[PDB]
């Protein structure tokens, strides 16, 4: 009957933290706030994460581990989980992309892609 | 920022077609009815498909082409598209899995995985 992977919708908002940064010393600090909405009919659980973080010059770093912010959130159908974290770059703009490794209700592994998004100093 | 690919829910029901089959001659025919639901907030379009069909003895076949049933359905948010089609195997059971290639509202490509489902003679 269901033959699609559980639908997980991810949104992100970002903000440059001027109070933690030092442009002079090439240190640009960003905060990110991420919402994970379970759009499937089962409860799912975020087990681990892997980030690929690229600065504006193209320098790549990998950051992985279990959970987000120290936890493995269990998300019911039609529920969501939000958290925030941060990264520092050597440049005023950069990109993060990666994946969450989740499990479904039967303890089955599935990977969820976090599409690339930009980190940027204000530019309106 | 939405940073996951559009959520597309695929469901399926299959049926063995006794009138089209000939067990004596090892010919087993199944029909399949697929519903594709747009759970994102943009209009998407299904452009092509690719199937891997596996019979109960492991014999594999690939079937691919543009559209489904001649069409490239344009599917709005919270609408759905249903079609049926059919496959014949040498064996009373087998498996189908594959992919749809869709485009999003900006006309970007994304692949939707159709997980394995079984085709089977009735066995209740």
């Amino acid at each position: 009957m269901d033959v699609s992977l559980p639908c997980i919708k991810i949104q992100v908002q970002t903000r440059y933290i001027e109070e933690q940064s030092n442009p002079e010393y090439q240190r640009f600090v960003f905060a990110y706030l991420i919402t994970i909405k379970n759009l499937s009919s089962q409860t799912v659980q975020l087990m681990s994460r892997r980030w690929l973080i690229t600065d504006a010059d193209g320098k790549q770093t990998v950051v992985e581990g279990d959970g987000v912010v120290g936890e493995q959130p269990r998300i019911k159908a039609n529920d969501e989980y939000t958290y925030s974290s941060g990264t520092a770059l050597d440049t005023p703009v950069g990109v993060m992309q990666g994946q969450y490794l989740m499990i479904d209700e039967q303890g089955e592994s599935f990977t969820v892609e976090i599409e690339p998004f930009r980190l940027a100093v204000p530019h309106v």
